[PDB]
C-alpha cells in the first residue's frame, strides 16, 4: 500500500525538523515513478532516501521536497554459504540480516553500534564498526549495488568496473548519487555467534594511547574502548578497552557447542531494572572502587556472545553527538583535543574511544587511519559555540567530522575537512545535474 504524506522529520538527534513528502511504498516501480517524476520537474526541491533514520542530523530529511522511506524494501533474495554472498533490497536492516546469515555460517562484516540501520544506510554513510582496524568500513565489503540515477534508469555498480568512480561517490555519498535499491555484499565466514575477549583497563589517556601503540592491536580483529572524558588528568582518558575475535567451535564451552552459531542476547535483565537507584556504594569513588573496576575489566580469553562483547544517556534538553577522528601521528594534538573537551566544563558520559586502520578510496569516507571518538554532550549554554571551537581544532590537526552524526557543523569546515569533497562534487554533478536528490544536509553543507 503506497502512501505519500507530510510529515516532520528529524534525524536521531531528534533536531532541525523539516517537512518533506514521506513516500512509502513497498513497490520498487513506484520508487522509480516517483525520482521521473521529480526530475520531470527539472529538479523541483528534490528527493532523498531515508533508511531507519538512525543518523543524528539532517542527511535523511528534504525540507519542502520528497523523502522516500526504504524500510518497506526489505527481501533477502538470496544468501550463499558457498560464495559467501547476500543479495538483499536497501531497506533489509543489519539485525535482519545477522538472523538470518547466521544458519549460513556467515557473519555481518561490519557492525555499527546499533543493529537498526539500513543496507542503504550503510552504505550511504560507510558505516564503520569495532573491527575498522582490520576489516575497513562498510564499503569494502560491497561487491554489487543497483543505484536508480536522475534520469530514472537503474545502473548496476561494482567496486572495480568501468562504473567504479559512480560506486565509490555512493559509498559515503549520503543518498546523493541516488538511491541504492539493492546490493550484494560479501559475508565474513564463521563458525560461532561467539567472540574470545580480552579486556583491559588502563589509569590514563597517556597508557590508553600506549595499549593502541604497543602492537597488540593487531592482535584483534575487534577492538573498542569507553575512556573517560570528565576526570581531570591523570585519569582524564583512562579506558575500559574490549577487544578479540570471533570464535571456533572448539573455543566454546561444550554446553554451547551444540548450538554454535544460535544467537541469545536478550533478556528483561538490565541493570535500572535490577538497581532502580544506581551502582554506587562508599567504595566506588575510593581506591576499592578503583581496584575493583580495574580487575573486573581486565580479563582473558572470554567467551562472550554479541551483546556481551559488541552491545554493552538521557536528558531533557536534548544531547548532541560529536563524533570525529584525528589522524595517527598527530597523538599530542589528540591528546589536546581531549584536554580542551575535559576542560570545557561541557560533560560526556557515554565515550567511544577505536583506533582506526587504513582508509578506503570513497572520497567522503569519513574513517581515515588514527584516532577516532564518540561524545556525547547534554545540550546547554555556550554547546554550539564550543563545538564551532572543536571543529576548528579537529579540522586543524588533520581530522573529520562523521556526516551520519552531525547537526550543526558549517560548510566551510567540512569542505577543509575532506579535501577531496571537489572530486565527488564533480561525480555528482554528472549523475545528477538537475539535483534531483537533494537533503537538508546538502543544502547546509553546500553538497548540493
Ligand atoms: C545508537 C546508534 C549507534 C550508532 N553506532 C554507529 C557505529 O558504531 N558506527 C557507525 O559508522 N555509525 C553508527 N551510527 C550511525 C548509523 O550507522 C548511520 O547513521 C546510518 O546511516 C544509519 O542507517 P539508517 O538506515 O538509519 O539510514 P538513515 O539514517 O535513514 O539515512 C542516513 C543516510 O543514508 C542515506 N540512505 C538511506 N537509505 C538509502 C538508500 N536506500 N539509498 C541511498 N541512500 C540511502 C540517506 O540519504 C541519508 O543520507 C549509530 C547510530 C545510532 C543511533
Ligand atoms: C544508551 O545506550 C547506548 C549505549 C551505547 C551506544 C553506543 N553507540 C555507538 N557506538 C559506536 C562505536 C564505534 C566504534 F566502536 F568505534 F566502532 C563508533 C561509533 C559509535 N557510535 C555510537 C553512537 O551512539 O552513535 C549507544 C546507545
Amino acid at each position: 500500500g503506497a502512501t505519500t504524506t507530510a510529515t516532520r522529520l528529524t534525524g536521531w538527534g531528534r533536531t532541525a525538523p523539516s517537512v518533506a513528502n514521506v513516500l512509502r511504498t513497498p513497490d520498487a516501480e513506484m520508487i522509480v515513478k516517483a525520482v521521473a517524476r521529480v526530475a520531470e520537474s527539472g529538479g523541483g526541491r528534490g528527493a532523498i532516501a531515508r533508511g531507519l533514520g538512525r543518523s543524528y542530523g539532517d542527511n535523511a530529511q528534504n525540507g519542502g521536497g520528497l523523502v522516500i522511506d526504504m524500510t518497506p524494501l526489505n527481501t533477502i533474495h538470496s544468501i550463499d554459504a558457498d560464495t559467501k554472498l547476500v543479495d538483499i533490497d536497501a531497506g533489509v536492516n543489519l539485525d535482519q540480516l545477522m538472523k538470518a546469515a547466521l544458519p549460513f555460517g556467515l557473519w555481518v562484516p561490519v557492525l555499527p553500534g546499533t543493529r537498526q540501520v539500513t543496507v542503504g544506510g550503510a552504505i550511504a554513510c560507510d558505516i564503520h564498526g569495532k573491527n575498522h582496524h582490520s576489516a575497513g568500513s562498510f564499503g569494502n565489503h560491497v561487491r554489487s549495488m543497483d543505484l536508480l540515477t536522475a534520469d530514472g534508469e537503474i545502473r548496476h555498480l561494482t567496486p572495480t568496473g568501468e562504473d567504479a568512480e559512480l560506486f565509490w561517490a555512493t559509498v559515503g555519498g549520503n543518498g546523493l548519487t541516488g538511491i541504492i535499491m539493492r546490493a550484494t555484499i560479501e559475508m565474513t565466514p564463521t563458525s560461532t555467534a561467539y567472540f574470545i575477549a580480552d579486556g583491559d583497563v588502563t589509569a590514563s589517556l597517556d597508557e590508553t594511547i600506549a595499549l593502541h601503540s604497543d602492537g597488540s592491536e593487531a592482535r584483534y580483529t575487534y577492538s573498542s574502548a569507553w575512556f573517560d572524558a570528565i576526570s581531570a588528568p591523570p585519569k582524564l582518558g583512562r579506558a575500559a578497552v574490549s577487544r578479540g575475535r570471533l570464535a571456533t567451535v572448539e573455543q566454546l564451552p561444550a554446553k554451547l557447542r551444540s548450538e554454535p552459531l544460535k544467537f541469545d542476547a536478550p533478556q528483561l535483565l538490565t541493570l535500572p531494572d535490577v538497581f532502580p537507584n544506581g551502582l554506587a556504594n562508599k567504595y566506588t569513588f575510593g581506591p576499592i572502587g578503583e581496584l575493583w573496576y580495574r580487575k573486573s575489566g581486565t580479563y582473558r580469553g572470554k567467551v562472550q556472545n554479541l551483546t556481551q562483547f559488541y552491545h554493552p544517556a538521557y536528558g531533557p534538553a536534548g544531547f548532541l553527538q560529536y563524533q570525529f577522528v584525528i589522524p595517527t601521528e598527530a597523538v599530542d594534538e589528540f591528546k589536546k583535543i581531549i584536554g580542551v573537551i575535559q576542560a570545557s566544563g561541557h560533560y560526556s558520559f557515554l565515550n567511544v574511544f577505536k583506533l582506526f586502520g587504513p582508509r578506503n578510496q570513497a572520497p567522503l569516507s569519513f574513517p581515515i587511519p588514527g584516532w577516532n571518538i564518540c561524545v556525547d554532550f547534554p545540550i546547554k549554554d555556550g554547546l554550539g559555540k564550543f563545538v564551532s571551537e572543536l571543529d576548528r581544532r579537529v579540522l586543524e590537526f588533520g581530522g573529520r567530522l562523521y556526516t551520519a552524526k552531525d547537526s550543526r557543523t558549517t560548510a566551510e569546515t567540512f569542505h577543509a575537512m575532506y579535501p577531496r569533497v571537489d572530486e565527488w562534487i564533480s561525480v555528482r554533478r554528472k549523475v545528477d545535474p538537475l539535483r534531483v536528490f537533494a537533503s537538508d544536509m546538502a543544502r547546509r553543507l553546500e553538497l548540493l
